[PDB]
């Protein structure tokens, strides 16, 4: 599978610093050098060099607006650029805002696209429903069509475009929505499996609901937006938003190499990772060496073993 | 929902003390408030007030029966107030032994209810099969008719009743069951699903087999007896009877959110927390928030979110 | 259920040692006793003395073969003795190299059993694909029918014979395959259920294709190779091969219930228990602990309950 690496150093959209080493973290740990192994042509287009923005005050309960704003819009830019070169675009974050950038860049080539979104929650909080004013909770509404007229105009997001449809997005792991969330998620009809209906369902049936509500109509590119705290904290404890009773390690591995055998995974972003943020050094590495084995899944990596379309024995 | 909350500061069911401070360390995380801001109309009956029972010898091998009869005897007078004040009863305790006044109290005002007992024993030795003598492992016996003549008197349980049959109970999470137990379970035809049930069938199905086999003639009030030692000491360490295996803590709120959907939910029991017995603080705390969780889940708290009937965003 | 017992001390099939103690902390923990208090009739066939092989050489990259050879054939004509008895054989020992000696004696007697392989690995690495030149990861290769051409005369296994075919055996908890492996794996059409699998279908849908598959056609006597690495090392991190995302404590124990209950488990290996590869004295007491409720539970243990056929309130 032929990847484009970008990587998005940028924290502005939470209050928890560290997860702007995201990028540095998941490559010191040899993420470029285990998809190479892998079947996987790669090609890093660096950490995009996100500038200083004077002015950034906050607009509102809105924290540091511009910055994020023109984080995502940059990222936006280089991820259009990767998608043109026929690559999947592979995003190494800070927190979770940047998909704003991540997801609009990619419909800019691939209008079509279907999300699935792994978080314990809908970051889609209004700059008008948020008690945080953090945007990294927030990105979903952005990029929402059926929200084009219920979100202020932010300092920072004019660039912005609702590029795509509340039944072109599916939740897996939720466990921890805000209210104004809750009445949005049901409003709109979005299709979601909270950790309830994982429960209920087991993954596999998730998996397949999840694909046959998004491609059954017709088959489209598929972008995987994964926030880390979508597992439990006990895989994946170095994040700024933690919640018990998430993804285990297996269904976060069972639900990546599903998506990769669907052959149509288009857009994938791994954000949230704070290396900063364990209370030993062993919960950074395991929190790291997670986000690692599930980015490598998502390319081939399968569970069963793996290997080419020749003669071993000779 | 409307509530009524009884703390029952018990612990002569069993050997090991700190059980009776249950009621306390439940209050203590919150309880009364995170009740109230959910959706439920919540009303404090205090903590039953245990008196001294003088002679309070041991009956053969039973030991403390007087007290904990006595208990008993008491905390079912008072459940059956609160039914009567139009409320479902929420009983905080010590030892599971309180079951036989929770139940016993909630059948007067509601003959035909059902029971849902979560826990990893059957509590249902008679005074006849035990080895310990301890109560709360015998709880159950004391409410069958069918055993209503395989029952010794035993002082302080003279105002007892089997209120209910072998067929108005369902055992959810079993994995430590005495020789004695087994045999009464599988003669009397009770249905049970053990952990055995649990990993075949998923808790999804599971729940389906238990609401499906208690409701399905006839819509009935649901009593849930939960005995955290349910669940897997991972998540509920603190507490007397420990056993490996266990519901997880996903699948403890997987079981509440499904009984409160049922609208049926109208007695519940929240039994063998014991806050002196983690091995450091912190074991202490994620029994008690874990106990609180599912209390939450039982009265409409939901995983995927909440909110109530109105426009949000104004 | 009757026993024989088989103590195989030793390790030369891999480079940790420690792996001979097995037989003796599983003896230690009270496995036999356990067993007769069980429904069972145990005889213990002492532990095999293996002795040293003298010019026990390297054979190009594989290593200790004579002594590994000798050690399985020495099992072999044990095995094929207990088997003789009327008895289900009961291998305890060291590294999964042993499961030659332990499946070949057992398809002497009984020449149309039917393999259940437990295991995080596929041990089916032959000589000239095994990049580690160790022979707990190669055990497979040398019993199949299918490989009898394609593996090279290593010194110490001239007794051996392929007693088994690609279709006569099942894999449960495959998550960490080499290529080699999965080339031979595939090709052979051999039936398998990862993690993958595991994750999809659920433990009891997997039980039941395991079971459907092998028993389908016939009844037949079942050998069960349990690697304790098969299971995730949280429950047995005192084991040399410790994958992550294995199966949990309660998966263990309902494959080994359902085993039970086919009421053909003719043959038994209970491998790769290190003793000396602990973190701390706990996590070798949890792995050992957890060793002997998988044997209890292949010999009748139930979550449920047991008893025997009588009357127990007289
Ligand atoms: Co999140
Ligand atoms: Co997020
Ligand atoms: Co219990
Ligand atoms: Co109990
Ligand atoms: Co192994
Ligand atoms: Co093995």
């Amino acid at each position: 599978r032929t990847i484009g690496i970008i990587g998005a150093p940028f924290s502005k959209g939470q209050p928890r610093g560290g997860v702007e080493e995201g990028p540095t973290v998941l490559r010191k740990a040899g993420l470029l050098e285990k998809l190479k192994e892998q079947e996987c042509d790669v090609k890093d287009y660096g950490d995009l060099p996100f500038a200083d923005i004077p002015n950034d005050s906050p607009f509102q309960i809105v924290k540091n607006p511009r910055s994020v704003g023109k984080a995502s819009e940059q990222l936006a830019g280089k991820v259009a650029e990767v998608k043109k070169n026929g690559r999947i675009s592979l995003v190494l974050g800070g927190d979770h805002s940047l998909a704003i950038g991540s997801i609009s860049g990619h419909a800019r080539v691939h209008p079509d696209l279907g999300v699935i979104w792994v978080d314990a929650h809908t970051d889609i909080n209004t700059p008008l429903t948020t008690t945080s004013g953090n945007l990294h909770g927030q990105p979903v509404s952005f990029l929402l069509k059926e929200l084009k007229g219920k979100i202020p105009d932010v300092p920072g997001f004019s660039w912005v475009t609702p590029c795509i449809s509340a039944k072109d997005i599916v939740y897996i792991g939720l466990r921890d929505v805000d209210p104004g969330e809750h009445y949005i998620l049901k409003t709109l009809g979005i299709k979601y499996f909270s950790m309830t209906e994982v429960d209920r369902l087991g993954i596999g049936k998730v998996m397949e609901e999840t694909l046959s509500y998004l491609l059954g109509r017709k088959k489209r590119p598929i972008h995987l937006s994964f926030d880390v705290d979508g597992l439990d904290p006990s895989f994946t404890p170095a994040t700024g938003t933690p919640v018990v009773g998430g993804l285990t390690y297996r269904e976060g591995l069972y639900i990546t190499e599903e998506i990769y055998k669907t052959g149509l995974l288009s857009g994938l972003d791994i954000m949230e990772v704070n290396p900063s943020l364990g209370k030993t050094p062993e919960e950074v590495t395991r929190t790291v060496n997670t986000a690692v084995a599930i980015t490598l899944a998502c390319f081939g990596l399968a569970r069963e073993g793996n290997h080419k379309p020749i003669d071993y024995l000779n």
